[PDB]
């Protein structure tokens, strides 16, 4: 029976890069319930914008599982809970979203952080695409939020927010 | 607050479809853990094609989550429960993921059937690649567990076996 | 209506905008030294440091957009009257020399911030802006040592401000 | 040490050459300021518009000084006064905006003026392209202020207004 | 004579940087060493990925011996010791080479950990390619040494992971 | 297993290996010699140096390449520490010079040996080693020529600098 070489990273980074898949996971779950609640609710534009968002964290979940891989270290993928599926709105779908963005890049801080203080500079070098990316989708959240609170929900106010979400959903593709 | 349609596809449909999408969601989690253990011995063909194969699961689950949209259908995802993480080696993964490939083959040829027995034909047809892909995946599961089992465990086996599945991996793109 | 709080911490907020009216102080004291040699028979250092001046407010203008993006306010002080009276070429070079020392003091201070506050969106958004102002202080140490090598003395003026005006055009393009 | 050849241009019209740089680096200043001030209240189709307005008035600085430095005329920066950063809404910005642009218009017609009196062609041919690019601007500045007033501020107005100011900032870039 | 610029760097990182350009020579001679063995015993495949390898090493010194020379930084080359020539086989070179590999990593670790301290971001920012690339050459030899143990030294075992090797050598050139 | 003795006699294995040494012990000296240049602001000769240093390398993995080819064991001695004090450029190059004649005479010596043992494939293969070599001594001796001719004398340092700037871009392409 042959020998295979250890994991390359400490037991440390492991924890937290596999807490990290499983959070991605749990992500694009939520996402896709967010997607079907504006899609079932006549917000098509939301409804597209938060599927392909959810597909997105999806990607960044394979990217992590990719880089464990490569250092041998065991993938170890936990029970995916059911994501919320009562929503209240538009706003309210859009609050949670952009507060539940802030939680991931705390996430990646807190990551990036223990490998500064581990010394695993191949740990924050390949961060660092994860880093950026996160950022974009952060700023991206607070954007629509603002444009969501900017419109409303007097007269048409949905129906404006929806084809606003709609245009930044099809410019992304 | 105004009016969405109905759901357009009838109760039953709605349940089997939203099972098969977890079902697929599920498939994915395994096949990520299957390929792990592969990667973290040193069969990183087979770590490879499984690793590419749990994503390709994960897009029929995109695919059907699009459809349930279309027809204004709220998704309904569950619980992913955790993928068994220990296996015994490359044959015994393959034996499995056979099996499971024959299971996953029953799930899609039972919402076919109902289909037609309650005359959805909008959803009948709509799974037709559905049907032939999940045929082309479980042929391929078919051929490669044929090929390991021919090539066996006495040395060189395994290195023949993985760099025959890593062959498979790199043609499939 | 209600805007998002800007997503960067006070520290890094004012360190940013400090930052800002850095380089826009240093844009101006670049023409002013531009000038100088322009109104003194050299335009090769003339060019060069217009130049210079202006990729400075570049830099004023990246950082500009980073804190827009962040829904931080640009808080833009008095810019003071720069320098316009000079010894001649090699003051003006040792002064821009130990003038581009302080700037990449103070990125190396944001920098170092970034790092212990966990801002590693921050973080990641400088290192085009340490690269950038690394090149740019090398740069100034070569011209300096340029300068002291070929001296005043017989033509020397001549000599230096045509090897400054080589560069300035290699820099265009 | 070496003789310099005198500013090519008279005392009266290098006073208000370099009165101009200033004006257009102060001009700068203060719509970067207006363009915070919309980015950080959801109205980041005006904050486009106004920082890239901004990055033009201090082109139109920059080109104003390369004519000092090939008519040998020192260019003497003064300090530049903080912007205004206290702001009531984007009809308000838009309304100082205009009523800034007509009092830069009234500047370079009194430069202009000068040069006729003083018999200075040079400089009239020169500020030809200036005089065309601020009319253009303040045309600009009416037309906006002209729409954001016929929009009002009632029932998605800002919204409305500002959607429209996006389409021009990216239709002039 | 002329003055010179001061060494742009501490010395601190000055005598870290000098010691891994003399550390990265040396590793070329080991390769280099560990090549020649391969190519005397029959082991083209291995030979010929081993002075490749060895002229990359060699390609980072230059690297590192640059950004030196554009800090007005001193480079100091040792003596470098001869490399070990004795090796009992295929197996034994690549466990030493990847601990080999391991020890580099953290010394490039350690330079990096110590600008973050030092708060030398120049030369943070300057050594990201540098930790990359190691990053990539380490999971090399670590992938390699999987092989060579899966694969093993009975019946054919030599020829098989020669041949795998020199598969990876054509594929990286 | 077996693999086939050496191609080539003992007498021209030895002088062959110590061509290996002699060319790495050459790379250094000019790295060294590169180094002092550069922090001495003549960067012109530092690049000219620092890329035939790498020449020079690239010398010995061609006679590398050339003893694996023929089943000769490479054996790398200890590279002794080159000189790094120097007076100035006409020193410099009046020891590279030398240097290269050294170089140029040690050659004669491996292909009048390979003539008296009648190893024709290895005076064959030497050819493109004779001719490069020809050109570096040539080349060495034009410059140092040049460097005795313009002198030290005011800006002769910087004019005969800006000279071997001129042949190392020239000789890149």
């Amino acid at each position: 029976h042959h020998h295979s070489q250890d994991p390359m990273l400490s037991k440390d980074i492991i924890k937290l890069l596999n807490e990290q898949v499983n959070k991605e996971m749990n992500s694009s779950n939520l996402y896709m319930s967010m997607s079907s609640w504006c899609y079932t609710h006549s917000l098509d534009g939301a409804g597209l914008f938060l599927f392909d968002h959810a597909a997105e964290e999806y990607e960044h979940a394979k990217k992590l599982i990719i880089f464990l891989n490569e250092n041998n270290v065991p993938v170890q993928l936990t029970s995916i809970s059911a994501p919320e599926h009562k929503f209240e709105g538009l706003t309210q779908i859009f609050q949670k979203a952009y507060e539940h963005e802030q939680h991931i890049s705390e996430s990646i801080n807190n990551i990036v952080d223990h490998a500064i203080k581990s010394k695993d500079h191949a740990t924050f070098n390949f961060l660092q695409w994860y880093v950026a990316e996160q950022h974009e989708e952060e700023v991206l959240f607070k954007d629509i939020l603002d444009k969501i609170e900017l419109i409303g929900n007097e007269n048409h106010g949905l129906y404006l927010a929806d084809q606003y979400v709609k245009g930044i959903a099809k410019s992304r593709k």
